[PDB]
């Protein structure tokens, strides 16, 4: 009934045009929610499931579930009974679920902490399979042949060997600035860096440059590590090449400890196609219904090579929205990015497409209604769990409403990926000379969002060449030493980057996000080991060195991304609805904007000094400089008088107040208002 009038129709009156397409998401949405309630005792007991399925203690006994109804015989093996399952044989309920009560041996529970477990089963009369329960918490490999394979892992440390949280989760900051990292190439050396090793060495980095939150990349298990994490094997399991959960933990702890907010990836997007450690070992060629994944061309991802779930299923919507609630409430996290939102949202996945804007490719027989009440059901028990949870969409699409909440008729989405920013930024770089940039079309892409809905902007993420490198090449192998005055080019470089980012926080949206290096313009590109370039691990780290190095200038782009993070700490722009771009100068390669209470002055320029140039303000009084790009200690040339004052002069009787600056080729400074 109350459906007929979403909020979201208030927000945006396109919308209405789609009352059907939207008449059919949300009804399919109460009528599952309605189901869950019915049967399940509502969201939050059904996402209690890794209660209920998995290796699980109770009053004198050992339970253990697995969702198998392609099944005629299952029993489960593992060290504690010599790899033979014949005495651990496991009885089939009419919904597919298979179980086992094991008794406990003088008070001591049958399968001992950190042993080796699998799921054997048999299907059409055929041999044993044996595969990792789907909702194992831990699963590790021995580094002797194949690889791997992977074992499924009992994970119930006793006492003395769990990790216990210490700390309380921070509050939510006024705007998210996240410092995206992957622990395993967080290390210099080139290996597999651990969980320890990025709390006590990374952490305290990231809160010295003022990041309130932490993106934790590839947690869930995956056994292909140049996946980045993206192609998941084991939901519930820390990646133990890093390794145990007790150590991610105390990742999780002392982050919380310095006053860091940690998300996690969620990648509920697809599966690893990987059949011996993975889910798509349960895929034996049943029916959808009887599957975590569809069949045919539905259940298969052609690009990620992967499979893809049936998020109709009721088995997969305890396992995923079970895995939401595990995350969360076992590891502390104070909320996630779902990956891959772009391909949930539509049956074509908008795989190398292509998206106009038009709302007819938002809303029609291509949008994944199923999987949009997945995320829906997700937003509304994350944040009744959770109510300053943070949740991120990774959507290169645009889709409207991602980021309103389920009460208006929305996705439930707290704030989507600026992901056309970088985009921008690498063809500029690559392709078009620098007097051939245009200020209007760096302003459009940052400034071209829908205003309803928060956004996080970066310059650049993972996935190749960095700014930096985009800007210097091979002279930063040289060049970036203190020992001789520093080039055009690397004087060029170090400018751009500085401006690039500054003007991507400020115009591009109400968050900001930095990859691990980045902030210090970290040299070359990330690149995993591969059977394609001999499983090398010289790319698959982080040269800490360069920005510890005194004689080196990484320091100076460091620094600065340092005070432009405390800048938006001290003025709280990114959280403010006011934003004008006063001037844009193509001749003049200047840039002019507000942003809250400042007022920024990017000069593109490759050479020219602007004396005097105007600018244009709301109040009247005083200004003085924020944040200069060209002070010393962030390399520049300290052309600018941070004690200078401007005053104002009135206008009118397109800003109602201007003063004069100087603005020096390729740099930025912002200015605000003395009290």
């Amino acid at each position: 009934e109350e459906v007929d009038h979403l909020p979201i129709y208030d927000l945006d009156p396109k919308l209405e045009e789609f009352k059907d397409h939207f008449n059919y998401r949300i009804k399919r949405y109460l009528d599952q929610k309605c189901l869950i309630e019915k049967h399940e005792g509502g969201l939050e007991e059904f996402s209690k499931g890794y209660l209920k399925f998995g290796i699980n203690t109770v009053d004198g006994a050992t339970i253990y579930r697995e969702w198998a109804p392609a099944a005629q015989e299952a029993q489960l093996i593992g060290e504690f009974n010599n790899w033979n399952g014949a005495k651990h044989k496991m009885e089939k309920d009419k919904f597919g679920i298979w179980s086992i009560k094991i008794s406990h041996v003088n008070g001591k529970p049958a399968i001992p902490h950190n042993s080796k477990v699998k799921f054997r089963f048999r299907h059409g009369g055929g041999a044993w399979v044996d595969r990792i329960p789907a909702w194992i918490r831990y699963a590790t490999f021995d580094a002797s042949k194949f690889g791997a394979p992977y074992d499924g892992v009992h994970w119930d440390p006793p006492a003395c060997e769990r990790y216990v949280f210490k700390h309380p989760r921070p509050p939510k900051p006024d705007a998210p600035r996240i410092y995206e990292a992957h622990v395993g190439m967080s290390g210099e050396e080139p290996e597999v860096s651990t969980y320890r090793e990025f709390a006590d060495n990374v952490l305290p980095r990231i809160r010295a440059n003022n990041y309130n939150t932490v993106q934790l990349m590839a947690i869930m298990e995956h056994s292909y590590y140049a996946s980045f994490g993206y192609h998941v094997t084991n939901f519930f399991a820390v990646s133990s090449r890093s390794g145990t959960p007790e150590d991610l933990k105390y990742l999780v702890d002392k982050a919380h400890s310095l006053g860091l907010r940690v998300l996690m990836d969620v990648v509920h997007s697809h599966a690893s196609n990987n059949v011996t450690d993975g889910l798509n070992g349960y895929d034996v060629g049943q029916n959808t219904h009887e599957s975590y994944f569809h069949t045919g061309d539905r259940g298969y991802h052609k690009l990620w090579d992967s499979r893809l779930f049936n998020y109709a299923n009721w088995e997969v919507l305890r396992f995923l929205l079970s895995n939401l609630r595990y995350w969360m409430d076992e590891f502390m996290f104070d909320g996630f990015r779902f990956d891959g939102v772009t391909s949930m949202l539509y049956h074509h996945h908008g795989i190398n497409k292509g998206f106009t804007g038009n709302y007819k490719e938002y809303f029609s027989l291509d949008t994944d209604v199923d999987a949009i009440v997945y995320m829906m059901l997700a937003n509304h028990l994350m944040h009744k769990l959770l109510p300053e949870a943070t949740i991120v969409a990774e959507d290169v699409s645009g889709m409207p409403v991602l980021c309103r909440p389920v009460d208006e008729g929305g996705v439930g989405f707290d704030f989507r990926l600026a992901m056309a920013i970088p985009d921008r930024w690498i063809d500029y770089l690559k392709n078009k000379e620098d007097r051939k940039w245009s200020m209007s079309e760096i302003v459009q892409t940052l400034t071209n969002r829908r205003y309803t809905e928060k956004c996080i902007a970066y310059a650049e993420s993972h996935d190749d060449k960095t700014i930096a490198f985009l800007l210097m090449d091979k002279e930063m192998y040289t060049g970036m030493s203190d020992l001789q005055p520093a080039s055009p080019t690397i004087n060029r470089g170090i400018a751009l980057q500085k401006m690039i980012h500054f003007i991507t926080m400020a115009l591009g949206g109400d968050g900001y996000l930095n990859f691990m290096g980045n902030e210090f313009g970290h040299p070359e590109w990330i690149d995993f080991p591969r059977e394609g370039n001999n499983w090398s691990y010289d790319k698959c780290r982080r040269q800490w060195s360069l920005v510890d190095t005194d004689h080196l200038r990484y320091k100076y782009m460091n620094a600065f991304d340092q005070a432009m993070n405390a800048l938006e700490e001290e003025f709280s722009f990114l959280s403010s609805s006011k934003q004008i771009v006063s001037d844009m100068n193509e001749k003049d390669k200047v840039i002019v904007f507000e942003r809250g209470d400042l007022v920024f002055v990017f000069n593109f320029h490759p050479n020219k000094t602007y004396k005097g140039y105007k600018v244009g303000c709301d109040l009247p009084g005083k200004y003085r400089v924020a944040l200069d790009s060209d002070a010393l200690v962030f390399g520049g040339h300290g052309r600018v008088g941070h004690d200078v004052d401007h005053f104002t002069s009135p206008e009118g009787m397109n800003r109602p107040n201007s003063f004069k600056v100087l603005s020096p080729p390729r740099t930025c400074v912002a200015y605000y208002r003395v009290d």
